[PDB]
């Protein structure tokens, strides 16, 4: 159809193909698992910790918003079932704590199901977090450093974020060529 | 298998909270009106029959980082549903729309969600004639929806996230010990 | 009786409103199209071919409380294999805004309705990010989608259509309320 969009669509891949500064797929830390949610951009950082199991799930879809924007959401389960969520944000290389709660099932903290945030949203999603002392957060901070949920962790999500963003894009820019083919 | 640490400040902030004397104490709702919550949830009704209509006040008990969503159904089916803000006590009016029956109104889940946002959701209750505003704010000042119940709503919602915070540090503390 | 005040008010809302002679037409599509309602809502398609293509440009005569200024328009392109394009776009000042570019392998994941069909897209990946895209390949993706009538004569369109529908809302739901007070 349309030439001009072709030859864009065309150069920009070329350009793209030619980098020699395109970022570098990182190394996971020590123990953890990564998986992707097949088909989509979620992925799942797995390992079990002293009977418990943990899954730190992130998206490498960027948010038209905050373009900075690294949120994560890291699962903790007891063999009871009963599950902690931590969201955190990754802000100048440092995890922000912004939400605490918790579940009686863990398949109900983990469903990608619409129906079941639906669940979840009824349900007690925490306390305001930046309104508790600092002994309470830095202990639960503390808590989770032990666990492999630190600094290192979220430099991992970040290289990886943008490394799985340029290869979509490249996917992107292909799909966008042959719709102007 | 834990962390002692957690275990013992969540503890330190059990023992503060339980040592108030300064806490929210559970209120009473007005007259008529029963308050029920859904099992296991943060969302309450406050409900009750006025002259044959099926009255349902709803709130969340959870806070974001106060709104109500007051429900009149009449024998046929017929549902219409008022958004309000409970500002400085008193009521404003947010939005005003209408179902063909309760279920589609009253439902939660993501579905029947998706079903609303596609229905017109009324006019910009703002732009409307003040004659009919001021109607519409009697019809539900005498069904009770006034700025005692506004009252209500809020302190017991205080109340609630009180309880639920408790529960909270209970968890966690069991959580890592 | 208060409620029969409220009668009263919206009877003579409703008197006030269907005798105006200055109220909103109904605007007539641009060429090609072809306007289509989901049946009992304020959702609305237009549908048209372009050289094998199956283009839909979906709107909502709805208005958000504060953004009672923007205009949000869905745009797809479907392939004859299914895949297809979302092309989201604002109009405002009767100019076409582009504000996000996606593909999907077929058109029912795009174009599907309800709460499980937004969550299963929520998932994959939504594109780039427009205001970071270089000047000349987001300018020749607005001329592709003007080739295909996707253009400022359809934007005034959607704005007129929704002034012209939420006028005709605005009616029902004043004889609904009314009966409600009766």
């Amino acid at each position: 159809s349309d030439a001009a969009l072709a030859d864009a669509t065309r150069r920009e891949l070329e350009e793209e193909m030619g980098r020699s500064d395109k970022p570098e797929q990182p190394t996971p830390p020590a123990g953890w698992q990564v998986v992707r949610k097949p088909g989509t951009c979620t992925f799942d950082l797995t390992k079990s910790f002293e009977g418990e199991d943990l899954v730190v799930r992130y998206s490498t879809n960027q948010d038209s918003d905050k373009a900075n924007s690294h949120n994560i959401f890291v699962y903790i389960t007891q063999k009871n079932g009963q599950t902690m969520q931590a969201d955190l944000s990754i802000e100048e290389g440092e995890l922000v704590l912004n939400n605490i709660r918790f579940y009686d099932e863990a398949a109900l903290a983990k469903d990608t199901g619409a129906e079941a945030e639906a669940k979840r949203n009824e349900l007690y999603t925490g306390p305001l977090v930046h309104e508790l002392d600092y002994d309470l957060l830095n202990c639960v901070m503390t808590y989770l450093e032990k666990r492999g949920v630190d600094e290192k962790l979220g430099e991992f999500v970040v290289l990886y974020s943008f490394w799985a963003e340029q290869q979509d894009y490249e996917a992107w820019l292909t799909t966008m060529n042959k719709f102007a083919s």
